[PDB]
């Protein structure tokens, strides 16, 4: 009956994930407007905490070519696996993902992270006129990070090319399936050209430290290494850009949260959670193929078939989070899903908070920033799986 996903590219939720979660049935099924698949769909918390901490219900198996899907065409260059997770796993190197994106590269990188911030922010704060905080602020905050933290040196240009690709290949609708396609057989062949060349750059870099990780087999190749950039591009460039605009967008719209957090700079970091749960990011879902026969909380699953739990239904479920639409930093809530949960809980989560922090540090110390447009003149790309709005006129 209902395709999916629901056309809700901007931070206006449909209305469809409340209706689905107040019905009787923990899951239901739907289609995929993209190949006609059918799906399965959780919305309730309670319900996507037992599903995400099942290892019964794979992310690999749901990630891997023939697999039923949300997506209309399968994110990857033809004939490759994609699947840079699994890739490490192989290789032994999933512990390289903590040196690369703990709280030791936070150490390493907090420092310029909220140095470049500030002077982003005083460099805006300085202008006579207004400015757009997605191009001025976002777009060059988030792609030191890609670069300095992810891939290596990259020159303008290469840096544009990936953007292109992540835009290009990461969506729901907005391009031709023969556009999305080729954006990943792009990615991919640009990796497989600069990759080594990238993991030598001056930098302590993940893809460095994923090429220079001593592996029981050798050290590994090119092909390894490019899988390796193309799951950084996409799990990295896309999200953090999203979300940065979309907290802005938060932040700008609740001013007198903004002002507490001027007055009490202790209370930020409940603030960069409370805008993990309550801003949007993800127009689909998080997904997991059932590995055999299962039932969750009474519905049966056949074994290979689509389990998929979105987000932003689960942060907004009033049975776990009083008054879920507002934004309230002070929330004594239980734990966001903005991050996801269990196994799979992002391991960018460190660098990610870090550059959240930074931002919404930057905004709390300069009182007065706002939107230089009415909030309904805001325009979003549409069709993207990792919702952004074309910019953010803004001004003091
Ligand atoms: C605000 C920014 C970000 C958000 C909201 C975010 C969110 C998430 C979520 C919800 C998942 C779970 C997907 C699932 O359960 O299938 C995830 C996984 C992942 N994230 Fe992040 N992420 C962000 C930034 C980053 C960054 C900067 C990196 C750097 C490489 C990264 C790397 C990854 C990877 C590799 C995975 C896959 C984990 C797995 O499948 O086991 N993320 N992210
Ligand atoms: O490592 C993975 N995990 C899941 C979730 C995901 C996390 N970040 C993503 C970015 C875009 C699409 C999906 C995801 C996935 O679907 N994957 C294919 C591309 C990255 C790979
Ligand atoms: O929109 C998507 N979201 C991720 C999961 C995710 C949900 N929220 C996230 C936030 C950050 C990274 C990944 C996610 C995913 O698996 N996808 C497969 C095709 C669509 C694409
Ligand atoms: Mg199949």
């Amino acid at each position: 009956t209902l395709t999916y996903p629901f056309h809700d590219w901007s931070q206006e939720l449909s209305p469809r994930y409340a209706q689905l979660r107040a019905s009787d049935a923990p899951v239901c099924p739907v289609v995929s407007e993209g190949t006609g698949d059918p799906l399965w769909l959780v919305t309730r918390y309670a319900t996507a905490v037992k599903l995400l901490e099942d290892s019964r219900f794979s992310s690999e198996a749901a990630i891997a070519s023939g697999a039923p899907r949300q997506e209309p065409v399968e994110l990857r260059a033809p004939g490759t696996r994609a699947d840079g997770v699994a890739m490490l796993r192989e290789a032994g190197l999933r512990s390289v993902l903590a040196d690369g994106l703990g709280p030791r590269a936070v150490r390493r990188h907090q420092g310029w992270i909220n140095d470049l911030a500030e002077t982003l922010m005083s460099e805006l704060a300085s202008r006579e006129g207004t400015f757009d905080l997605a191009a001025d602020f976002v777009e060059p905050l988030s792609s030191a990070l890609v670069s300095r933290t992810l891939l290596g040196e990259l020159s303008a240009d290469e840096r544009d090319l990936l953007a292109h690709c992540a835009d290009t290949g990461l969506r729901f609708c907005g391009v031709t399936h023969e556009e999305q396609v080729h954006a990943f057989t792009q990615m991919h062949e640009f990796f497989l050209e600069h990759a080594r060349r990238l993991a030598g750059t001056p930098g302590e870099h993940l893809l460095k430290l994923i090429a220079e990780a001593p592996v029981d087999q050798g050290p590994l190749s090119d092909e390894a290494l490019a899988e390796a950039g193309s799951l950084l591009v996409v799990a990295g460039f896309p999200t953090s850009s999203g979300f940065l605009c979309g907290a802005l967008l938060t932040l700008l719209r609740h001013p007198d949260a903004v002002q507490e957090l001027h007055a009490h700079p202790e209370r930020v970091p409940s603030a960069v959670e409370e805008l993990l749960r309550y801003t949007p990011l993800s127009t689909g879902s998080v997904k997991r193929m059932a590995t055999e026969d299962l039932e969750i909380d009474g519905v049966r699953i056949k074994a290979g078939e689509v389990v998929m739990v979105s987000l932003e239904a689960v942060n907004h479920d009033p049975d776990a989070f009083e008054d879920p639409d507002v934004f309230r930093p002070g929330r004594e809530g239980p734990m966001h899903f903005g991050f996801g949960r269990g196994r799979h809980f992002c391991p960018g989560n460190r660098l990610a908070r870090c550059v959240i922090e930074a931002t919404v540090r930057a905004v709390a110390r300069r009182p007065g920033l706002r939107l230089a447009v009415a909030p309904e003149e805001i325009s979003w790309h549409e069709g993207l799986f990792f919702r952004r709005p074309r910019a953010i006129p803004a001004t003091w």
